[PDB]
């Protein structure tokens, strides 16, 4: 929910004196962003689903081929009619039996025959539809106040300090304004567009596995089908039953269920993690404006940390050109602000390396606090420096 140590990691300034920035968010990245006198915040999308999603067609495998009739008649008597015709109960099909004394008829000649099977489902091979308006987003904006190795990446602890929120965006209502207590607040204005698979392919749904295959190869395929209904249509795949039979029976062999039909057009359709009711899309981007005029800092009315600091441990590289590091407050007075910086030589007077942990400060009175600090350090060696003459520790740095 914010971006320290995640890979796709990109660090933005928006511009010069501007209470706003334009971004681009995708999938599994993230971004830090930069602003004079303000707090560091991270933008970064969570989750992309299709929620509240509809059901449109039902292609079955089946079962039920079980019960059985064959409606006799004689030559010359006509047609026969099954009286297992009045409700869907079975499927009925005409035919016609060479025949006559030999068996019961009493003239010779074709007679006729109308015999049905029952129908009902077993394995539906559902698929649904994906309005683009059951399109949501889920963003997640951190805030980079006081925090250390530990509580830096607890949803919850932020959350509770108030320095982190998840809300979602709608084409409904692409924007928000996420409030962060002290801090202000933060108003993106997300624009649902993006460059992706349009609606137009289908929802597949296979047992367990779910896929993304095109309305046609869906809607225009050979199988037995329903749309919402417990009514079903084309049953015709019952087939296979017209040995072309005696009036006696009519063997009606249940077609066997090859799997390999939908198997075999797998890889066309691309697959997809899908939850009762969610789909979670995988591709996708999402342009927004993070307004932020209403972004502020806090505690800047605090005195400077006068106590010494200690590191707990070499800075480590997050791989995007700046470190990260964690101190331990000596002092014994409350919330004031840490004095560290970046040095390009021992005991320069002007900084050289930026924090991207802008304005830090010890959270709690409680003596001996932790405080985690990202911050990018120039090119080659310089040094990282805490507290000043004589309390003043440092550790060096060379950046290439
Ligand atoms: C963040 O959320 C929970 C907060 O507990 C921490 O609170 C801070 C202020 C500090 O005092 C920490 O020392 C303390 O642990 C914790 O998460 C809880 O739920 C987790 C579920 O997987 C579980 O792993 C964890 O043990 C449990 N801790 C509690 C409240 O007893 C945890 O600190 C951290 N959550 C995680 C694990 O990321």
């Amino acid at each position: 929910f914010n971006c320290l140590g995640m890979s796709n990691r990109d660090f933005l300034e928006g511009v010069s004196g501007a209470t706003w920035v334009d971004l681009v968010l995708e999938g599994d990245s993230c971004v830090t962003i930069m602003s004079k006198d303000k707090p560091t915040i991270d933008v970064k999308m969570m989750n992309m689903e299709a929620a509240n999603l509809a059901e449109v067609r039902s292609y079955c495998y089946l079962a039920t081929v079980s019960d059985l009739s064959t409606k006799a008649a004689c030559p010359t008597m006509g047609e026969a009619h099954n009286d297992k015709r009045a409700d869907p109960a079975f499927v009925c099909r005409q035919g016609v039996v060479d025949r006559g004394w030999g068996n019961g008829c009493g003239l010779f000649g074709k007679g006729s025959i109308d015999t049905c099977a029952k129908f009902a489902c077993s394995t539906k091979a559902i698929g649904r539809t994906i309005l683009k308006e059951n399109i949501k987003y889920e963003v997640a904006i951190f805030v980079h106040g006081p925090t250390t190795v530990e509580s830096h990446g607890n949803y919850s602890t932020q959350v509770g300090a108030t320095q982190a929120g998840r809300f979602s965006i709608t084409p409904a209502a692409p924007s928000y304004t996420l409030k962060l207590g002290e801090y202000g607040e933060v108003t993106v204005d997300c624009e649902p567009r993006s460059g992706i698979d349009t609606n137009a392919y289908y929802v597949m749904t296979v047992g367990t596995k779910t896929f993304l295959v095109h309305r046609e190869w869906f809607m225009d395929l050979n199988l037995p089908w329903s749309s919402a209904g417990s009514t079903v249509w084309r049953n015709r795949e019952t087939l296979m039953e017209f040995e072309e039979p005696h009036a006696t029976k009519q063997s009606v062999i249940a077609l066997g269920s090859q799997e390999g039909a939908l198997h075999q057009a797998l890889a066309g359709a691309i697959p997809v993690e899908f939850s009762s009711n969610t789909v979670k899309l995988t591709s996708g981007h999402l342009k927004c404006r993070v307004k932020m005029e209403k972004l502020q800092l806090k505690g800047t009315t605090y005195g400077v940390c006068s106590k010494a600091f200690k590191f707990l441990g070499t800075p480590a590289d997050t791989g995007h050109g700046t470190v990260v590091l964690e101190l331990q407050y000596t002092g014994t007075d409350g919330p004031c602000k840490v004095p560290i910086s970046s040095v390009a030589s021992l005991n320069d007077l002007t900084p050289v390396g930026r924090l991207v942990t802008v304005n830090p400060f010890v959270s709690v009175a409680t003596a001996n606090a932790k405080v985690l600090i990202e911050l990018e350090p120039p090119f080659g060696d310089s040094y990282i420096v805490v507290g000043r003459g004589e309390q003043q520790i440092n550790h060096h740095w060379h950046k290439s």
